[PDB]
């Protein structure tokens, strides 16, 4: 169904589950390399 969801591994194995949802937040992540605050969909992001 084209979920497209950002599922990552953590050093210990936890997933989080991060869906990209609608068509407009294209994505840009495939660093391999993320940390934290690291954005994936492209945009402005939310400073708070």
């Amino acid at each position: 169904d084209d979920a497209i969801d950002i599922q990552v591994i953590e050093a210990d194995g936890t997933q989080a589950d991060y869906p990209v949802g609608p068509g407009q937040p294209l994505i840009i992540s495939d660093g391999e390399t993320v940390d934290a605050g690291q954005a994936l969909t492209d945009g402005p992001a939310n400073p708070h």
